């Protein structure tokens, strides 16, 4: 940086600060990721200086020409990238993405069928305390008690019962494949749409690691940070049929002018994502995800399903007798960053939970591989089971010291 | 840039282009402007990395400690800036503040007194296409037909007769200032709570030459990039008695992880404003603004309201049998870019309308003065009135570029 530094010392201190922690710990926060440089010179572009409310060739102001392109990029390589046949890529997050599908299809008081909440549905999914369960009537399906599998004759029962005009399906904590055909199947028996928020899987589904959703869900919302390692921002993919109207929903709908230079730093993002080594990188989330679990478990430790298809895995504390909370603020003391997570059918409230929700998405963009996905569980062993030793958590520190360099 | 060039030269491209068109063009759009580059490189940072739900010292994600420390410069930087009880600068828009404060105050259903759309209003201030109108039941107060001024007693009349929840004050086209306290003592007078829009005219409140909303709202909000020149994104200021339901609107309310890298930029922003040269800046916005008013006038034009209170103008075009989206045209045919914007009691629809919206903020930002305002004038005035002439319309491209170098 050259001008923050002298202009503003404390801001600048503050994020220099920010820069060394993402470097020295082991930031396990499945929903996290690193961006590259080019996602970052993006947005901190002059694309910030433009108002561009209104889509490529259709704005409201002049001007735009420009922008329109970057905006065209973007949404064409989400295009290449998923297939879908419309993209929206002005969402301001996943939550603004979910909502603008939710001010489409629904009415005030609809019914909407979402997974259980404390089974790995998302805030945005029903929460009482959240928008969509403030506006809609939200039931949920839950996950087999024993398997963790998502039970799909439950989605198929609830849909029949509560007769839902919409259907949600994914999750912020489910480490599993999630059957986009079967909740399809499952909508049209009931006549609802299908929703699919894709947020936490986006860049398995870009890479051909997890069945993509697009062509099962008439809606299909997305954060572009997660796995698909954009800048922090939304994104709506839909069929054409209903192009008009989402496009319609985000904007004169939900929001007002769009982040141009977010909207830059998404098409650059998607422009590695159409890279091979984006897929290479992927596969390695994938396998280091399940290499940690299966480390995990070599340590004692019982995994949620039993272990994971994709990059997150939750850890059922119980057989370890610790508060999900409590294995979170251990692991912070040694410099390993993790979520508490409420787990299926979990005996503690959700802010003290039985688990803690890991994934591998950011170690993997620093290069870690299945080697320091072994030491990192380890590690975890180490300190999960001698929580008030003093020298295992020294020692873990330095272990985490070696990974971080 | 280093890496953009190399990584994505379409993005890089575009952007490149967007730049030397910023540079190259006479931006009248009155809500732009062009950020600095210490904000700039506040949202190009790591930042953008972190998971950051909840608030400083009330985070859902470990890790937190350096982007608190950004958040809460915002927020003290915004609280000395306006003198507010409690900001939120988590908004990711103008819009999205409007709509927290909208999901804080309202049910669904409940009525809401607004500024009439055509006469000045926001689409987030009752549009029927927009959310604010389509949840809530908005009904409009207007300017005098003579003065163009903000009819008190017509606002007045409207709460007493429906007797709204919520009163709305502010506009995305009122050239003249506000009187807060006169909003305030009517929405007391019908127990309704007030909230201030200052997005336009923020910048000019936080150097003194706007009537500071805070100590007559309980709500103001406002965009982070207008005349306050910071990033591009929303805040929300409020008495503390309304804190913590703001702050839950925001979150778990109606957004999901903050845009930190934004915030930073905020905090950024927020300390240029606090400088004196920031002061001299907005002085010279609205210096400007009043200059090229009366050159506008002295070329034969008339202007909504007769002239300006602050860093906007409407010109009326019917005098020079003149459409907005024809004016706007044959502007953009020279370099020069307004918007069509429909002036109060306008007998054209609002994609046509009667008038051109100008500001002068984004000019001020680049050195341009009086002697500049005078010259602009003179250029519109050749261009307006000699629409079908091509060789006006040469010459003013050629002064044009002489103001631009
Ligand atoms: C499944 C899912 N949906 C939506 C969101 C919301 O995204 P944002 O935090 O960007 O609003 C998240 C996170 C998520 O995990
Ligand atoms: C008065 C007013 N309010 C709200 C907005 C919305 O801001 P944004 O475009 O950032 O959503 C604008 C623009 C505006 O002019």
């Amino acid at each position: 940086m050259k001008y923050l530094p002298q202009q503003d010392p404390q801001v600048f201190a503050a994020i220099e600060q920010e820069r060394k922690r993402q470097h020295a710990k082991i930031e396990l926060i499945a929903s996290e990721n690193f961006v590259s440089r080019a996602v970052m010179e993006a947005q901190g572009s002059v694309l910030t200086n433009k108002y561009a409310e209104g889509y490529p060739g259709r704005r409201y102001y002049g001007g735009c020409e420009y922008v329109d392109i970057v905006e065209e990029l973007a949404r064409e390589r989400a295009k290449q990238l998923f297939g879908a046949e419309h993209a929206n890529v002005q969402p301001h997050s996943g939550a603004q993405a979910n909502m603008a599908v939710y001010f489409t299809v629904l009415e005030h008081g609809d019914t909407v069928l979402g997974m259980n909440l404390s089974h790995g549905g998302h805030l945005t999914h029903g929460s009482p305390v959240n928008f969509s369960g403030v506006q809609y009537n939200f039931v949920a399906y839950g996950v087999d008690p024993e398997t963790h599998v998502i039970d799909y004759d439950d989605v198929r029962e609830k849909a029949r019962l509560h007769r839902p005009k919409l259907i949600v399906a994914a999750a912020s904590a489910y480490p599993r494949i999630i059957d986009f055909a079967k909740f399809r199947e499952i909508a049209d028996e009931v006549g609802a749409y299908l929703m699919v928020d894709m947020a936490h899987i986006a860049g398995l589904v870009a890479a051909g690691l997890h069945p993509n959703p697009v062509p099962y869900a008439h809606f299909v919302t997305t954060t572009t940070h997660m796995t698909l390692r954009g800048p922090r921002g939304g994104m709506i993919l839909c069929q054409e049929q209903f192009a008009k109207q989402i496009d319609k929903a985000i904007f004169p709908g939900i929001q007002g002018g769009p982040l141009m230079h977010v909207i830059a730093a998404k098409a650059v993002a998607f422009g590695e994502a159409l890279q091979d080594d984006f897929k290479a990188y992927a596969k390695r989330v994938v396998d280091n995800a399940k290499r940690l679990a299966s480390a995990l478990q070599n340590e004692g430790f019982t995994l949620v399903s039993g272990g994971t298809d994709n990059h997150l895995l939750l850890v059922d504390l119980r057989p370890q007798q610790l508060t999900g909370k409590t294995a979170e603020k251990v692991l912070d003391e040694v410099g390993i960053t993790v979520n508490k997570n409420t787990i299926p059918y979990d005996p503690e409230s959700p802010f003290v939970t039985s688990g803690i929700r890991i994934g591998t998405a950011a170690v993997t963009t620093r290069g870690f591989g299945l080697e320091e996905m072994d030491e990192i569980a380890a590690i975890i062993g180490l300190v999960l089971k001698n929580v008030g030793s003093e020298q295992a958590l020294e020692e873990a520190r330095q272990r985490v010291a070696a990974l971080t360099d």
